[PDB]
C-alpha cells in the first residue's frame, strides 16, 4: 500500500527501477524527513552509534548478531514518524519530537533505541538467516573444527542448524553456548534430521542456560503446571497437533485463568509440562499467547525448587 505510495511519488517506470520497489533487505529503519538530525551524524545524531550498541548488546544477550540496517527518509511518512521493517514487513512504527523528552525520563534517541531492540528481540528467530548461521558456524569452527566437521554438512546441512537455532531463538533461548548446541547435534543428528526433535534435545542440553534465565539464586520459581487430563488429550492428538475446536479453547482459557493470577501478582508467567508433550503444548499456545514459557522438566536443574500455583484443566 505505502509501496505504491513509493512507486507514485517517485519516478519508478522503467524495468531497472522497478526493481527497487523489491524491498529485501534484513531489517529497514524508515523516517520522515523531522528526524533528518538524529540519522545524520555529521549534524550530530546518534543513530549509527546507536545501532552498533544495539547489535553488541543483542550479540552478547542472544548470540545473534543483527546484519546491517538499512537506513532511508520516507517522504510518505510523517515529519516526526518512524518505521521498522523486518524481512520486508513493518514490524513498529512510532513518532519522535528530537527537542523533547519522554516521562522516569528519556530522550528520543533512547526511546528508539529500545523501541528498536525490543522488536529486533521479538523477531530474531527471522534474522538468524543462512549468512548469520554461517558465520557462527565458521567461528565454532576455527576452535572446534572436529567438532562441527561432525555436524556438517553430513549429518546436517546449513538449512538445518539454521531452523534449530531460530526454533530456540524463537522462544528465547540464548545461541551464545555454540559448544554444547553443537555436540547434541552431533550426538544426535546420525538418529534424526527433524528440526524439531533436534531442538527438543539441545533445550535439554542447556537446562543449565534455561534455568538461570527464569529461576532466582535459592528462591522457588511460581510456576503453573499442566493436568494428567490436559497432557493426556495433548498426546491423544499427535499424529502436527490436531485436536477438535472445543477441546483448544478449554485448554487455551485454563492457561489464560490461570496465567492472570501470576501477573496479578507481579510475577513472570512460566508452564512446566513434560517432555514428550512440551513442544505441542507450545505450539497449541502460539497464538494466543506468544510469549508464555512453556518449559519441560528436564530443562529445569535437579537443584531447582518448583511449587504451582494454578492447574491447568
Amino acid at each position: 500500500e505505502i509501496l505504491e505510495e513509493e512507486a507514485e511519488v517517485d519516478e519508478l517506470k522503467s524495468p531497472e527501477s522497478v526493481v527497487q520497489l523489491l524491498h529485501i533487505d534484513p531489517i529497514e529503519f524508515e523516517f520522515g524527513y523531522g528526524l533528518i538530525p538524529l540519522a545524520d551524524a555529521n549534524q550530530g545524531g546518534d543513530l549509527l552509534d546507536r545501532i552498533v550498541m544495539i547489535r553488541r548488546q543483542l550479540a552478547l544477550e542472544l548470540g545473534l548478531v543483527i546484519p546491517v540496517v538499512r537506513i532511508r527518509d520516507n517522504i510518505a511518512l510523517q515529519p516526526n514518524e518512524y518505521r521498522l521493517k523486518i524481512k520486508g514487513n513493518e514490524v513498529a512504527k512510532g513518532e519522535l519530537l528530537l527537542d523533547h523528552y519522554l516521562a522516569t525520563v528519556v530522550d528520543p534517541a533512547s526511546v528508539v533505541s529500545t523501541h528498536i531492540t525490543e522488536k529486533i528481540k521479538q523477531h530474531a528467530h527471522e534474522l538468524i538467516g543462512r549468512q548469520e548461521t554461517k558465520q557462527l558456524i565458521d567461528h565454532l569452527k576455527e576452535s572446534y573444527p572436529v567438532l562441527v566437521e561432525e555436524v556438517t554438512p553430513n549429518p546436517l546441512s546449513v538449512g538445518d542448524i539454521q531452523k534449530v537455532l531460530a526454533k530456540l531463538l524463537k522462544e528465547k533461548v540464548s545461541i551464545r553456548n555454540l559448544v554444547t548446541i553443537f555436540e547434541t547435534l552431533a550426538d544426535y543428528g546420525k538418529l534424526t534430521t527433524d528440526s524439531d526433535l533436534l531442538t527438543e534435545y539441545t533445550r535439554q542440553a542447556l537446562a543449565k542456560q534455561i534455568t538461570a534465565q527464569f529461576a532466582k539464586e535459592n528462591e522457588v520459581l511460581k510456576v503453573v503446571t499442566c493436568s494428567g487430563r490436559v497432557e493426556k488429550a495433548i498426546a491423544d492428538g499427535v499424529q502436527y497437533l490436531s485436536l477438535e475446536p472445543d477441546i483448544s479453547e478449554s485448554i487455551v482459557r485454563s492457561v489464560a485463568k490461570e496465567a492472570e493470577q501470576l501477573s496479578l501478582r507481579q510475577e513472570t508467567a512460566i508452564l512446566l509440562c513434560s517432555p514428550p508433550v512440551r513442544m505441542y503444548v507450545k505450539q497449541l499456545l502460539e497464538r494466543y499467547f506468544p510469549d508464555l514459557p512453556v518449559l519441560s522438566y528436564n530443562e529445569l536443574e535437579a537443584n531447582v525448587e518448583v511449587q504451582s500455583i494454578g492447574v491447568v484443566d
